[PDB]
Order: structure tokens, then sequence, then C-alpha cells
């Protein structure tokens, strides 16, 4: 049986699959075709169908899991089109332990009993997290650095992206946006809540830009906000003070009112979609920020590290992120992201194997 | 000089004005007709012009204030108009120490001292703020309570406005709506502070609704939020679990994902404006009382107090922040609303003018 791990959250499916590369000649002879056939298809193509795509450069090659050599590879697909992955997974010359973790492993459980004799094991979405998180760190990237953080972040002209350690990685708030956003305080392997989340992700991103700017496409919708400029949209605190408020040290760039212009009908009229769309990615990102600000201070945890997969290909926002962080909470926090932040529940999913 | 306070917001402009009810014979002589004049249109017009209004029922009657008797005002109307109000102030047959805050008051410092020998003072609109809130509840309304809460928030057929007492108000916490919003920690009448704030607050609502649905007045945009159903947008937790996330504690109702369902072009299409202006209100309001929810907690105050203009008629608004903060923290903070919410400000600064 292939080893997978599938996480099949509101939007997007993840999922984990070890390819072993120490595969003996008496090992192939006792492998079925079908089991041949699915790692060929697998391992020889980056597109699957119309809309799944292997990230070929987030791959962890020459791991050594379960007591087997093999290539970690990631997968994502519409959960909209988990059906046609299901219909594709009942054809025949496909006749398994699927960990899978997510809401639509609880979903769409009875789906993927429609698979004859395959054995689906549900794991909780945020346990699965950590794992895995804690899992792909512990290993490397190939040898590099998992984890980065942008140094000097304050300084555009300095602000490089720059590995970060994480050895010693406890106490952690994990900050997972994906649809929403769930923030979780990791104290140890063993030892994590939910402190809290918001309904203001990934997912009110994507919905309000599709509404305001008729994009098709996340890409689409960053494409639109790397052109923009949120400030037609949002009211300043220099438009309300003229200038800074500098009795409460704010300064007068800072939002005051997201999308507060829009109050006025002429604003209305010569705001651009692309003006609209950065305003969108804009206010997301800030109120994850600040949330994420005031969860740090009161769990007294000083290292916030962003996942999930508003953030893939997504430089604005980590910058934002970043900048943010730094300069609200006068240094004493840092903004840390992990090269493989959309996948962390499939692979702990996969690490569940062994239970079973 | 007549006595007026005055908080010129980003959106709007409040003015409490003191009319003395004590006038004898030999002060009616002294006083100039301007004066007279001016008195005699503030009381006699519920409408200024085409955009000002006395709001008639929030009227205090037979206060006594700097030793005289007299009828506390409130008044509002756009910021966008005070040109017109401050050409009006220049008229003849008008020719006063003005106490004003909110940001408009260093904004239009300039405009304000273009109306010969009047002073200008500016006062921070947060300490107004306080001492008007602490002002207006020891007078009580007409002898009525100012603040008041909604009981047993958690069951419908019971929820009814009831009074609460703030005899001893410390500590407590103050959510100022308005454009954005800002979050106060009183701990006594000479010690709070601004412990965060928003950006996505009354002028996020409006001008996301405007944008959304083309409604043109803040009741409007109300009146299309009643009548809607902000789950055609909002992706929720049973959308994505199937029911309820037990393991953490998570109802099958609560909104994972603001605007979450429209990523998806066939629910956009069928999604009404009415649905959208509801969604609006809702993640905008559940994200206030979100955040109100960690400050209180992380500040250890379970008294929160909301005001300013987001909230004035829009129980919609209260009653979900009243049933929120009640169900979130498990019955441990209360939400508590005044009568004169969006005045206080004004208020305050009328209080400052003895030190002139
Ligand atoms: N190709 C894509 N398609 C859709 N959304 C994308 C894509 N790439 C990035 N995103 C963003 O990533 C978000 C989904 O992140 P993800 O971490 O996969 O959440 P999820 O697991 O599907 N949802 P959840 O149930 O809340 O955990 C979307 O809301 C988008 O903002
Ligand atoms: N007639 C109205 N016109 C406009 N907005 C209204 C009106 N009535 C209620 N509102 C709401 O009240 C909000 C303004 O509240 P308000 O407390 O007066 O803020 P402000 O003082 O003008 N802004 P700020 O500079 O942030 O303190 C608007 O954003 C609307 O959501
Ligand atoms: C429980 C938190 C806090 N909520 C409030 C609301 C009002 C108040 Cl007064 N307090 N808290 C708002 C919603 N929440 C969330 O987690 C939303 C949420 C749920 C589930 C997910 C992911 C799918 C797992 C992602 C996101
Ligand atoms: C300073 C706070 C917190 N901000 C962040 C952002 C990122 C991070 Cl990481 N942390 N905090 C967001 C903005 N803020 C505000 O107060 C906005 C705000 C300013 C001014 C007003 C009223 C006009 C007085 C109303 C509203
Ligand atoms: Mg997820
Ligand atoms: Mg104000």
């Amino acid at each position: 049986s292939p080893w997978f791990g599938m996480d099949i959250g509101g939007t997007l499916v993840k999922l984990s699959y070890f390819e072993p590369i120490d595969i003996t000649a008496e090992e192939e002879q006792e492998e079925v075709e079908s089991l041949k056939s699915i790692r060929k298809y697998l391992t020889s193509n980056v597109a699957y169908g119309s809309t799944g795509i292997r990230d070929v450069h987030l791959e962890l090659k020459d791991l050594t899991l379960f007591g087997r050599r093999g290539n970690l590879h990631f997968i994502r697909f519409p959960t909209q089109d988990l059906p046609t992955f299901i219909q594709m997974g009942r054809d025949k010359n496909f006749s398994t332990v699927l960990c899978a973790t997510g809401g639509g492993a609880y979903k769409f459980e009875k789906d993927f009993r429609t698979i004859g004799n395959l054995h689906l094991h549900k794991l909780d979405e945020l346990d699965c997290l950590v794992k895995g998180l804690l899992y792909i760190d512990s290993v490397s990237f190939n040898g590099q650095a998992e984890c980065y953080y942008f140094a000097n972040a304050s300084e555009p002209e300095r602000c490089q992206k720059m590995p970060f350690n994480l050895d010693d990685p406890y106490p952690l708030l994990v900050v997972n946006i994906g649809s929403g956003v769930s923030i979780l305080a990791v104290h140890s392997k063993d030892n994590y809540k939910r402190v809290t989340g918001t309904s203001l992700g990934g997912g009110t991103f994507l919905g309000l830009c599709s509404l305001l700017t008729g994009c098709e496409s996340f890409e689409e919708a960053l494409e639109m906000a790397s052109k923009g400029d949120s400030t037609q949209a949002d009211k300043l605190v220099r438009d309300i003070y003229g200038g800074d408020y500098e009795r409460f040290g704010l300064p007068g760039w800072a939002v005051a009112s997201s999308f507060g212009n829009m109050i006025y009908k002429e604003k209305r009229e010569s705001v651009s979609k692309e003006d609209l769309a950065r305003a969108t990615l804009v206010t997301i990102t800030n109120n994850i920020g600040s949330v994420a600000r005031m969860c740090a201070v009161n769990e007294k945890i000083n290292r916030v590290v962003f996942v999930g997969n508003f953030l893939r290909v997504n430089t604005l926002s980590m910058k934002l992120l970043a900048y943010a962080l730094d300069y609200w909470s006068k240094g004493q926090l840092k903004a840390l992201f992990l090269e493989h932040e959309g996948y962390f529940g499939a692979v702990g999913a996969l690490l569940g194997l062994p239970n079973f």
C-alpha cells in the first residue's frame, strides 16, 4: 500500500506521498501492477488532471521514514475536486491505509469508504499540524533551514530573507492561515492549545477580492494587489488627524479605517480594482498580525510562526506581517515563516501511519 | 458665549450644547442678539440645514452644569459638512471658547480660526471620552440608567434590554467603535490606556457595504442587513467539518471563513445584496467582539462597554455582541451599552471649559 497523508481543508486538499527509493529486486516482484502504476503516475507527472499540482521544489530527497529511504512529495488540489480524486481511486487497476486530517476527513468519511477495502483513520487537524511542523523542521529542508524570517524588516533597503534556527522550538505561537485562522500555543511536543482563531482568513481575501474585482484565481488576486494602492480605499490616521496621532504613538500612515474612504461616492468611483485587491490583502493581513500579537503577548511567547496557504507565493503578506509585528511590538516579537507552510497537517497525518 | 463641546471625528461631528434655563431678566438685557439668535435657532429646530440632526430623545433636562441649571443637547452632522458649519459660524449676526476633540480638532484647527476672536482649545479624543462617559453615567439619563445590557443573551425568547449599574465603574474596558476602533483600559478616573485598536470598524462596514450593495446610507445598509442571511456568503464550521468541531469546542454554526463561500463563482451569482450587507455586519461585529474579548482577558477586566456611532439604531450588532461575548467567554464577560454612546467625547470637551 502506498504511504499517503492527507489534509482535506475547506479550500485545498494537501497530500504528502512517500516514494521508496530502496526497492530491491524481490520487492518489485511481490508488488502489484496497480501499486507500480500509482507510483509511476505520481512521480512522472507534475500536473494531475486539470487541477492537481506537485510542488516539486518542496520535495524532501533521501529521507529515511519508517526505516525506508525515499523521497517525500507534496501535492495539492482543490477540495472541490475531491470527487474526481475519489473516482480515480475507485478505478480499476487501482485495487491502502489512509491517514486523513482536516475537516474533510470527517465531512467526506463516507465518500472515502466507497473505495473498497480502504481503511480511513481520521486524525485531528491541529495535532497533525504540530507534529508535521516539528518533524519537517527536525529533518531540515534537504540540509537548508526549514524556518526563515525577514531580517531588518523595518528597513526596506536591508530587508532580506534569512534562515532561522528552531532547534529548541518551545514555546511557539503557530498562526495557521487557511480559509480561516487558527492560533495555537505550543509549549511542548505533547502540550498545545488552540488559543483562539479568526474568521478573517485566506477565504475572506479570496472571497472579497472576487466580489470586488472579478478576479478568478488566488494568483490573479495577488497580481492585482501588487499593482494597487490600498490607501485609495483605506482611511489613514493622517486623513483624520492631519498627521500622526502623537499622544498614543500612532503614525500618520497607519490605517485608521479599512475601506473607510469608500463611504464617499466620488472615491468609490475613482478607486481601481487593483487598489481594492491591495486594500483587501492589507486589511486581512494586518488583522491577522494584530490578533497574533495580542495572543503572543497574552501567552508570553515571542516567536510567532505563520503557516497555511494564504502565504504561498505571497511575499506581500509575508513582508507586511514581518514589518508589522516588528514595528507594533517595538521589536519584541519576530515573524517566522516555513518553507513547507501549507503541508504540515498532511505530513503529520502520514506520521500517524505506524499506529495502524 | 454659548457653551459647546465638539468631537470632530473622521466621519461625524458630535456637538454637545448646554442651554441655560435659569436666565434672569437683567441677564437677558446684557446678552447680544446673536447669542439669542443662536440659542433660538438650536432649540427651535431639530434638523439643521440638510444634514444636521438634534437627537432630541437624548437631551438631559434640568442639569446643573458650571453652577447653572439647563438642558444638555446632543447634535450631529457629517464631518464632510464642517465647511458649511464654519461658514454659518462666520456669518454676520453671529459675531466663543470652543473646546474641541477628535482628530478634526487638529486637522481643521486653521479653519476654526477663520471665525474671528474664536478661541479653540484642543483636547485629547480618548481623555474626553473617559470623562464624558463617567459624567453622563454619574448624572443619570434623566433618572434612568445610562448603562444597559442584554439579559439572558444566550436565549432569544428571554433576551431583553436591562439597566446596569456603574456606580463603581472601575476597572472598565471601553471599546470605541467609530470609523475604526479604539480599545481603552480604564483603571481609575486618572489612569487609563489605549490597549490597542482595530481598523475594522464602522467605516469598514459602511465602505464595504457601499461597494458590495450600492447602499447610499448607514441606515439603508442596516435595513439591507436585517433582511439578509450572512451564511449565504460565509463559510461555516459545518461547511468544513460536516458538523461541530468537537475537539476544540467549535459549534457547527460558527463562522470559519467570512465571505469564504464567495470563492465559488456559482455562489457569488446567487447571493443577494441583503446577504452581503448582513455578512459585512456580522464579520465586522464578530471581529470587534473577539478583539474586545482578548483585551479583556489580557487586562483582567470583566466589564466591556461598547460606544461609538457604529451601534446607533443598530440593535443587530448590539445583540450579536451581547450574545457572542457571553457565549465565547462562557459567561465570564458581559457586554454593556450606553444610551449616549456616540457623544461622550463631545461632553468631555465641554467639561474642559472651566480650564480656560
Ligand atoms: N491555488 C489556490 N487555490 C485556492 N486558494 C489558494 C490557492 N493558493 C493559495 N490559496 C490561499 O490559501 C487559502 C487556503 O489555505 P489552506 O491552508 O490550504 O486552508 P484549508 O486547509 O483549505 N482551510 P481550513 O479548513 O480552514 O484549514 C485560500 O483561502 C487562499 O487564500
Ligand atoms: N448618519 C450616519 N452617517 C455615517 N455613519 C454613521 C451614521 N450613523 C451611524 N454611523 C456609523 O457610525 C460610524 C461613525 O462613528 P463615530 O463614533 O461618530 O466615529 P468618528 O468619531 O466619526 N470616527 P473616529 O475618527 O475614528 O473616532 C460610521 O462609520 C458608521 O458606521
Ligand atoms: C472562536 C474564535 C473566536 N470567535 C469569536 C467571536 C466573537 C467573540 Cl466575542 N469571541 N470570539 C470568532 C470565530 N473563532 C474562530 O476560531 C473561527 C474559526 C473556526 C474554525 C476555523 C478552522 C476550520 C478549523 C477557523 C476559524
Ligand atoms: C495599533 C493598532 C493595531 N494595529 C496593528 C497592526 C498590525 C499588528 Cl502586527 N499589530 N497591530 C492595527 C491598527 N491599530 C489601530 O489602532 C488602528 C486605528 C488607529 C486610529 C484609530 C482612531 C482615529 C483614532 C482607530 C484605529
Ligand atoms: Mg487547513
Ligand atoms: Mg470618534
